C-alpha cells in the first residue's frame, strides 16, 4: 500500500479559466461578455496576433497601492479548475495537445503503479499569477485535502512539486506547526526549485519573454509577465547570488541585485518595486521545511544568466549563459544543502545531469526516483 500523492505545480502549470462582464474593452474585437467561464490559460486560439490584446486585457492583474494587492480587471473573474483532480495540471491545453503535456507523463506512472486519480494522486492547482500572500484560500483546501487523504488512505503524504510550486509547498510548510508535519506529511519531492530566484526575471520585466509563445511580440507580452506579482517574485536573492553581481548590463549603467529600485525606475514600471517589496520576505530564507526532503536539481542546460541591453529596455537583449536546468540557474537549486545542518529530517540532493526543467517530470530517471520514494527500494 502506497502512501497517497499531492502534485503542486509551477508558473503556468495548470489551466485557469475565465468569465466576463466587462465595462469596456481594448478593441472592438474584443468579447465584453462571455456567458460561462471559458479556458484562458492554454488555449492557443486566444493567442493570435489580432485577439492578444483582448488575452492581455483578461489575464493581467491590477496592482493597487493603497491596498499592496492586486485584483482582477473590472468585470473578469478568473478561476482555478480541478483542485484535487489532475486533469487540470496533466494537460495544459484542455485539447490535450502535446504542446500541453505537464504531469501526464508522471500521472500515467503512477496509474500504472496502482495509484487513482482524483483519490489517493491529487492535484493541487493554483492561481500562478499571485504571490502565496494572496492565495490564502489555497492553503487551507491543500491542508484539508492533505487531512482527508491521510484518513483515506491510513497514513501521511508525499508532496511532489515542481519549479515554483516548490516555493508555494515551503511557505505552506513553514507555516505549519511541526507535529501537524510529523503527522500529516511522509516526505516532500522538490523538483527544479527555484529557491533563490531565477536570473530571467529581469528579462522578462524588463524586455519581455516570447519563447512560450513566439508569434507574439515580446514587448505586446511584456505587459501581462509585468502583471503578475510571481514574477517579481522570484528576482534574485542574495541569499544565492552575490550582491555584486551583474544581471543586466547597458552601455551606460549596470544592475546588480542591489538596484531593483532603479532598475523599476527605469524600466517605466514602479509597481514591480512595491510588488518586490510586498513579496520577498515571504519565504523564509534559511528556515527549512521539517519533513523528509528530495531536492531533484537540473545541471548541464544552458540557463540564462545575464543580459546585455544595447537598448534599453525595448528591445531584446543579447543573453549569458550559466549552469542550471534551462530556467532555473543552478545557484539558485542549491539552496537545500544549507537546510542539511539546519533540520533533523534528512535533506537528499540528487543531481539530474542533462535534465531541462520541463522534461525532468516525464523523464525515466525522475519517475525511478519518485518509485524509490513511494514504493520503496
Ligand atoms: C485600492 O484599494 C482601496 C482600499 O481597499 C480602495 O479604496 C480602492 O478602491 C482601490 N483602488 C482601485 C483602483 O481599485
Ligand atoms: C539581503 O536582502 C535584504 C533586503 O531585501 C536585507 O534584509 C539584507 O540586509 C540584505 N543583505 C545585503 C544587501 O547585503
Ligand atoms: C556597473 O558595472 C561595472 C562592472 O561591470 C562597474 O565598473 C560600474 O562601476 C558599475 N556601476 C556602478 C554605479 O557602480
Ligand atoms: C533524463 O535525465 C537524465 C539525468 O537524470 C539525463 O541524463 C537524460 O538525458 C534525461 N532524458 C532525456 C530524454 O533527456
Amino acid at each position: 500500500r502506497h502512501p497517497p500523492v499531492v502534485l503542486v505545480p509551477g508558473d503556468l502549470g495548470n489551466q485557469l479559466e475565465a468569465k466576463l462582464d466587462k465595462p469596456t474593452v481594448v478593441h472592438y474585437l474584443c468579447s465584453k461578455k462571455t456567458e460561462s467561464y471559458f479556458t484562458i490559460w492554454l488555449n492557443l486560439e486566444l493567442l493570435l496576433p489580432v485577439i492578444i490584446d483582448c488575452w492581455i486585457d483578461n489575464i493581467r492583474l491590477v496592482y493597487n497601492k493603497t491596498s499592496r494587492a492586486t485584483q482582477f480587471p473590472d468585470g473578469v473573474d478568473v478561476r482555478v479548475p480541478g483542485f484535487g483532480k489532475t486533469f487540470s495540471l496533466e494537460f495544459l491545453d484542455p485539447s490535450k495537445s502535446s504542446v500541453g503535456s505537464y504531469f501526464h507523463t508522471m500521472v500515467e506512472s503512477l496509474v500504472g503503479w496502482g495509484y487513482t486519480r482524483g483519490e489517493d494522486v491529487r492535484g493541487a492547482p493554483y492561481d500562478w499569477r499571485r504571490a502565496p500572500n494572496e492565495n490564502g484560500p489555497y492553503f487551507l483546501a491543500l491542508r484539508e485535502m492533505i487531512e482527508e487523504m491521510y484518513q483515506l488512505y491510513g497514513g501521511p503524504v508525499v508532496l511532489v512539486a515542481h519549479a515554483m510550486g516548490n516555493m508555494y509547498t515551503l511557505y505552506f510548510l513553514q507555516r505549519q506547526p511541526q507535529a501537524w508535519k510529523d503527522k500529516y506529511i511522509r516526505a516532500f519531492v522538490s523538483l527544479g526549485a527555484p529557491w533563490g530566484g531565477v536570473a530571467k526575471t529581469l528579462r522578462v520585466l524588463a524586455s519581455g519573454d516570447n519563447n512560450r509563445i513566439p508569434v507574439i511580440g515580446p514587448l505586446k507580452i511584456r505587459e501581462q509577465q509585468r502583471s503578475a506579482v510571481s514574477t517579481s517574485w522570484l528576482l534574485p536573492y542574495n541569499y544565492t547570488w552575490s550582491p555584486e553581481k551583474v544581471f543586466v548590463q547597458t552601455p551606460t549603467i549596470n544592475y546588480t541585485l542591489r538596484d531593483y529600485r532603479k532598475f523599476f525606475q527605469d524600466i517605466g514600471f514602479e509597481d514591480g518595486w512595491l510588488m518586490r517589496q510586498d513579496t520577498e520576505g515571504l519565504v523564509e530564507a534559511t528556515m527549512p521545511p521539517g519533513v523528509q526532503l528530495h531536492c531533484l536539481y537540473g545541471t548541464g542546460v544552458p540557463t540564462p544568466d545575464s543580459f546585455y541591453y544595447e537598448s534599453f529596455p525595448d528591445r531584446d537583449p543579447k543573453i549569458c549563459f550559466g549552469d542550471g536546468d534551462g530556467t532555473v540557474n543552478l545557484k539558485s537549486a542549491l539552496q537545500c544543502q544549507a537546510w542539511q545542518s539546519r533540520q533533523e529530517h534528512q535533506v537528499l540532493l540528487q543531481e539530474l545531469p542533462g535534465s531541462e526543467h520541463i522534461e525532468m517530470l516525464a523523464n525515466a530517471t525522475t519517475l525511478a526516483y519518485l518509485k524509490r520514494v513511494l514504493l520503496g527500494p
